[PDB]
């Protein structure tokens, strides 16, 4: 009967879909359904398993593992980014301390430059007044002879 | 008949696979198939739902949500990395401005050091010529008794 | 018979589940099962395909592609983070070189300030000893005048 065959194909088809969802291993019974509706009862070899889309894991196991990978990869990158941001924060505070110390260096350099200029002007005046006094003395001596 | 039984198992199995793909909720009819091929018509409890791999969501809904998570996690990290890189770009420009200001400080310090050395050489000569002149006058006075 | 119908529904249901796992395309036979258990043999249109959850790809193909996306996105971000960290490492070494050069500038500025102060102290003494000497000579001349 054609109803006997249809029930047989349906069992085999439901069985195979179940293995796609829940997986299979070497030795486990697998059914191959022909275009002619001919059902072949085989046993999954190491080849069938190794060269399967998910290597006999099944859709449920793969999706569960993928969910684990997605979350693990997010935790891992979130912590790498938090590390880099902390390094950036420490470089910012150090660069701010460097700029502050340079501003102090400039203020000290400017006070040193100004003191040098004042000393130079004070020496120039003193040298001019000394020259004038020595010249006056020489003239009093050059006259007294 | 064994064909009656086979059709019944096939319906129950196809129903069960459909729930794995499309999901189930508390109250919804669930079928438990025995190794003996005995089909039990139960009703999904809150336990069956809460302690299910995807909590009755089904493979389609989970994979759809996972695709949403993957893309959302990529947008989120891409923007955190773009933020960190902008902070790095601003630290680079500021450090380059700091090094430039320090190079100017060094040039100004070298000019101050050089002017200080020249001034020191200039007073040494003046001080030497003053000593010579005072000593000559002292001799002119010591002679004139 | 009710067993004839049950076998027919089961075939159609198993066929549909298979399409959800392995996918479909426009033209491919699709079965629509009624609540009444009435099976309708249709042909997937461009609408059925375009407005499907995974657009007829099937669960296997979507999960395989998603695995590719997850790994590609991890490789891509791992390299962007490795790039940023290398930039951070180079900024650290340059900032350390800047701080070292500033410490040298300060030491040189401190030596210049100290040499300026000593010079100012030496000129003051010389200037004081010169006034004393000119003043003594001026007195030796002023006395030698009052005769
Ligand atoms: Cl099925």
């Amino acid at each position: 009967d054609d109803v006997k065959k249809a029930a047989t194909v349906a069992i085999a088809a439901a069985y195979n879909n179940g293995q796609e969802i829940n997986g299979f291993k070497a030795g486990e019974t697998i059914y191959d359904i022909d275009e002619d509706g001919t059902i072949t009862k085989k046993d999954a070899t190491a080849a069938d398993v190794e060269a399967d889309d998910f290597k006999g894991l099944g859709l449920k196991k793969v999706v569960t593992n993928l969910t684990k990978t997605v979350n693990e990869n997010k935790q891992n990158v979130d912590a790498k980014v938090k590390a880099a941001e902390s390094e950036i924060e420490k470089l910012t505070t150090k660069l701010a301390d460097t700029d502050a110390a340079l501003a102090d260096t400039d203020a000290a350099l400017d006070a040193t430059t100004n003191a040098l200029n004042k000393l130079g002007e004070n020496i120039t005046t003193f040298a001019e007044e000394t020259k004038t006094n020595i010249v006056k003395i020489d003239e009093k001596l050059e006259a007294a002879s």
